[PDB]
């Protein structure tokens, strides 16, 4: 029926809005994943270096989209290279990553990253790790762009897949 995948690719306000417009995506929940603390607030993540990455929990209809499809959509809007931000993204708020909750997904993600690397001259730095921890962002952050259309940080979601 449904499957979930966790994606970190920058400000979750934009990523969330992007995925909820895709046909087949059932829900997109903004949150904080794979950090070193429990139940962090936006302030903790942004200022206290808790290690969490702004992440979107994407739930999709397995009858409409495959995990591979979701990943291709992901690669269309994320910067999977070191150019995503200055220096090492390890443990940073806007780092790129795909966090799995099933052992089978790890191979799908690995192969997908390998294929994506084929189209990049620079090395990809996207993390492929299990979902260590995930904490829902404050309610104020959910559907942020639907409530605040001019928020800082689109049509790639309309383009059909291979």
């Amino acid at each position: 029926n449904t499957r979930t995948i966790y994606l970190a690719g920058g400000c979750f306000w934009g990523l969330e809005a992007y995925f909820q417009r895709i046909d087949g995506v059932v829900d997109a929940v903004s949150g904080y994943a794979n950090g070193n603390t429990k139940n962090p607030s936006y302030e903790d993540v942004s200022y206290r270096h808790t290690g969490h990455a702004e992440t979107v929990k994407v739930t999709y209809d397995a009858d409409k989209l495959s995990l591979d499809d979701i990943l291709q959509y992901f690669f269309r809007v994320v910067d999977p290279t070191s150019l995503n931000k200055q220096g090492n993204d390890t443990g940073t708020q806007y780092r790129s990553g795909v966090y799995y909750t099933d052992p089978a997904e790890k191979a799908v993600i690995a192969a997908a990253l390998k294929r994506e690397q084929q189209k990049y001259q620079l090395p990809l730095v996207v993390e492929n790790e299990p979902l260590k921890n995930f904490y829902d962002a404050e309610e104020y952050h959910q559907d942020y762009l639907i409530k605040n259309p001019n928020g800082y940080c689109i049509r790639k979601a309309d383009e059909p897949l291979p």
